C-alpha cells in the first residue's frame, strides 16, 4: 500500500536540497514516497492552510463568492502583489496572508477549531494567535495527512457545502493543458524552524487522479521555485505528466 522509491532523491540532490514527495494513485489506492519517515513528519502548514481556511470562510459566509473584493488595508508589505485589492482567486494565487488573517479573525477560534476537527486536519491544534497559528502556532500536518485531506476535498466529502468545495477547487487551479490539470497550493514556513517549503494538491488525468504533497528544506527564499520543479521531475519520472 506504501512503496518507498529512493530514486527520487536525485531530483532533490541535483538541487542541493532535501525533502519528501508523496504521491497517491487514486484508482489503485497506492502511495509512493522517497522517504517514508519524512512523509509522516508533521510541519506547520503555512500557506497550504489557505485551503481549509478558504473552505471555512466560504461555508460560514465570511467569503460570499470568488468575486467578492477584499480591499487592501493600505499597509505596504514586502510582497508587492499583496498591496492591492484581492478576490479569492487572486488571494490564493498570490498567497495574500493578510486577507486570510482577517478571514481567520472573522471565523474565530471556536469555529476554526471545530471545523479543523471535522476535517480531521493534521493534529487539529489551533493554539497560538487566531490570525497566525498556521505560521507560528500549534497546528502540525504531515504530507500523508495533507493527501488524506485533499482526497476528501476532491470527492466533496468534507463537512462543508458542495458549493464551498467547488469554489476552493476552482481557486486552487494552477496549471492546465491538453494532458493534465494541476490544482494545488504552495506554502512557505519561515517563522519557526525548520524553514520549509510545501506544494500540495493533485494532478487530474483523463482516467485517474494523482494526489501529491511535498515539503523540502528552504533556508532562503531563493529556492521557492524548487517546490514545483522537484515535484514535476517526480511526476515526469512516474509518467504522470510528459
Ligand atoms: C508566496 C508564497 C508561497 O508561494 O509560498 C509565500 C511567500 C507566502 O505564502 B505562504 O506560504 C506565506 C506565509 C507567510 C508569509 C508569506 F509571504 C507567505
Amino acid at each position: 500500500e506504501w512503496q518507498e522509491n529512493k530514486s527520487w532523491n536525485a531530483h532533490f540532490t541535483e538541487h542541493k536540497s532535501q525533502g519528501v514527495v508523496v504521491l497517491w494513485n487514486e484508482n489503485k489506492q497506492q502511495g509512493f514516497t522517497n522517504n517514508l519517515k519524512r512523509a509522516n513528519q508533521a510541519f506547520l502548514p503555512a500557506s497550504t492552510f489557505k485551503i481549509p481556511n478558504s473552505l471555512i470562510a466560504l461555508d460560514l459566509g465570511v467569503v460570499k463568492d470568488e468575486h467578492q473584493v477584499f480591499k487592501w488595508d493600505g499597509q505596504t508589505r514586502d510582497i508587492a502583489t499583496w498591496n492591492r485589492d484581492h478576490n479569492l482567486i487572486t488571494a490564493m494565487k498570490y498567497s495574500v496572508v493578510p486577507v486570510y488573517q482577517e478571514f481567520a479573525r472573522q471565523i474565530g477560534e471556536a469555529r476554526m477549531s471545530k471545523m479543523l476537527h471535522a476535517f480531521d486536519y493534521g493534529n487539529e491544534d489551533i493554539s497560538g494567535n487566531v490570525d497566525s497559528f498556521w505560521l507560528d502556532g500549534g497546528i502540525r500536518i504531515s504530507a500523508t495527512e495533507q493527501i488524506s485531506f485533499l482526497r476528501k476535498l476532491y470527492h466533496n466529502k468534507l463537512h462543508v457545502s458542495e458549493r464551498s468545495q467547488r469554489i476552493v477547487k476552482q481557486a486552487m487551479l494552477t496549471e492546465a493543458n491538453g494532458d493534465y490539470i494541476i490544482r494545488a497550493k504552495t506554502g512557505y514556513s519561515t517563522r519557526i524552524e525548520p524553514k520549509i517549503g510545501w506544494w500540495v494538491g493533485w494532478v487530474e488525468l483523463d482516467d485517474n487522479v494523482w494526489f501529491f504533497a511535498m515539503n523540502m528544506d528552504m533556508p532562503t527564499s531563493d529556492g521557492l521555485g524548487l517546490r514545483q520543479a522537484i515535484t514535476k521531475e517526480v511526476l515526469k519520472q512516474e509518467k504522470i505528466i510528459p
